[PDB]
């Protein structure tokens, strides 16, 4: 259950999330470009979901793909502003899942924003260490879907 | 359309209108639950398109109405923060409107969201002079509605 999973985030992942968040916050167009492209690129078969936004391949130039990019920035913005109250961090989160349940974006489908999310942070010199810390917060949203 | 009611966005409005948000947006759990509250005290029917919410008369204790509170307060960080490059703050309020467009909500409906603000600004004494710059930001919300 998400009450469950948000129990999991413990002292040490909050701490790092913050951490590797002042850094990737910093720039929310490029990091969040970056995370879409990467996306795309390694699971192909997620651009159906994304037919609105027309060709993705342009990248930057897309004025779509740039203000869906740079709002999913603002989803995770507001994650790490609830760490410090679980009861927050929880009905945001479950806020935030009811449009991607009535896509039908799965737990599974959900996490595979893992792997763009790793490379961002691999940019950044941030290791497994924070990679592991990001995908026990996706899990947290995973548990709402 | 939206480019043009971006226009409006004066040197002096930005000004404002960041000024006025370092001190509403320090606090997105309470403000952000006062402006909803406000607006359903004020204008009744839009509670019409809160249905999911449940018993918004609980306010800050209804989780679901504090998700969507402090998660609307997103909305507007984003677009504070993009108010000094317009390619980037339309692209992101067009994306903003595509949810709401869907919902049905026209610009007049979503024009309501005016007095709740002013409201709010005033309760953190910003008087007239930063509550037109927030309908100024408003319309340029309103123009892609
Ligand atoms: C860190 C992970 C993610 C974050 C923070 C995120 C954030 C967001 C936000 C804030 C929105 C706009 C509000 C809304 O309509 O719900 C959105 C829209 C959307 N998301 Fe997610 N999302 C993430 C991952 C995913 C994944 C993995 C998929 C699909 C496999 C997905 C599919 C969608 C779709 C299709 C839209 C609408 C796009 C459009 O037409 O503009 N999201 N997401
Ligand atoms: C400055 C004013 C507003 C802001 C910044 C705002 C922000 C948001 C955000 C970020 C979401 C979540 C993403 C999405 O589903 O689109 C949302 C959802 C929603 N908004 Fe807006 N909104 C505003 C005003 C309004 C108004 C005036 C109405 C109707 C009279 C409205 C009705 C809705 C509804 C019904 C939802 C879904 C609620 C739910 O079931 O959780 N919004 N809005």
């Amino acid at each position: 259950s998400v009450y469950d999973a948000a129990a999991q985030l413990t002292a040490d992942v909050k701490k790092d999330l913050r951490d590797s968040w002042k850094v990737i916050g910093s720039d929310k167009k490029g990091n969040g470009v970056a995370a879409m492209t990467t996306l795309f690129a390694d699971n192909q078969e997620t651009i159906g979901y994304f037919k609105r936004l027309g060709d993705v391949s342009q990248g930057m130039a897309n004025d779509k793909l740039r203000g869906h990019s740079i709002t999913l920035m603002y989803a995770l913005q507001n994650f790490i502003d609830q760490l410090d109250n679980p009861d927050d961090l929880v009905c945001v989160v479950e806020k935030f899942a009811v449009n991607h349940i009535t896509r039908k974006i799965s737990a599974a489908e959900f996490g595979k924003i893992n792997g763009p999310i790793k490379k961002v942070l691999a940019s950044k010199n941030f290791g497994d260490k924070y990679a592991n810390a990001w995908a026990k917060l996706v899990a947290v949203v995973q548990a709402a879907l």
